[PDB]
């Protein structure tokens, strides 16, 4: 099956998932000089005050912090979006070294990591139905650079030892994802896709311009995770990022002047 190893990585995905060579694939490089300010874009509305985290799972390609999305609690609205999108999970992509790890790039710059908060459009009733629609998901992307620690990330990093290997999960209640947001909600937006198989073209991307800072110790702990299952030969979970894809017939819009 697909992965990020030497023989099943992103350059191989198209064989099982032909949409990998599609017209609206993600991630992409954000060329800051070509992205146009769009005065018609509204402020993002991130309402996470009532977010209910439940569990954290190592799924063999990342770790997902999962939320209770059976009610309208943690929602993303406004910005380029029409309607309401419910938070279902967040996860990260990171590198083996600080000089790579992010999926989106900014003027070809790679960040050390990238956070994805995944939300589905409530007009489609459930996540499974939403991913079959061009406006089914809204993904909020946030870059991580290495510097000062992010206090709000530490509860995530400290639980990672308990989910080292594929298929392991742990209770993870009462985690507040507001602690992962940067100061500014300025963003770029474009239509794209899931960045892991099945690579469905169902995502409105909202990528924040301001990165958050995390410490070297924090990201080092990400890199102690395993792609493999318990008892199997150790493959460190690093470089679980898909590289930039062709922009094709798309425009990236900026929310800021
Ligand atoms: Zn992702």
């Amino acid at each position: 099956h697909w992965g990020y190893g030497k023989h099943n990585g992103p350059e191989h995905w198209h064989k099982d998932f032909p949409i990998a060579k599609g017209e609206r694939q993600s991630p992409v490089d954000i060329d800051t000089h070509t992205a146009k300010y769009d005065p018609s874009l509204k402020p993002l509305s991130v309402s996470y005050d009532q977010a209910t985290s439940l569990r954290i799972l190592n799924n063999g390609h990342a770790f997902n912090v999962e939320f209770d999305d059976s009610q309208d609690k943690a929602v993303l609205k406004g910005g380029p979006l029409d309607g309401t999108y419910r938070l279902i999970q967040f996860h990260f992509h990171w590198g083996s070294l600080d000089g790579q790890g992010s999926e989106h790039t900014v003027d070809k710059k790679k960040y050390a990591a990238e956070l994805h908060l995944v939300h589905w459009n409530t007009k489609y009733g459930d996540f499974g139905k939403a991913v079959q629609q061009p406006d089914g998901l809204a993904l909020l992307g946030i870059f991580l650079k290495v510097g000062s620690a992010k206090p709000g990330l530490q509860k995530v990093v400290d639980v990672l030892d308990s989910i080292k290997t594929k298929g392991k999960s742990a209770d993870f209640t009462n985690f507040d994802p507001r602690g992962l947001l940067p100061e500014s909600l300025d963003y770029w937006t474009y239509p794209g896709s899931l960045t892991t198989p099945p690579l469905l073209e169902c995502v409105t991307w909202i990528v924040l311009k301001e990165p958050i800072s995390v410490s070297s110790e924090q990201v080092l702990k990400f890199r102690k995770l395993n792609f493999n299952g318990e008892g199997e030969p150790e493959e460190l979970m690093v470089d679980n990022w898909r590289p930039a894809q062709p922009l094709k017939n798309r425009q990236i819009k900026a929310s800021f002047k």
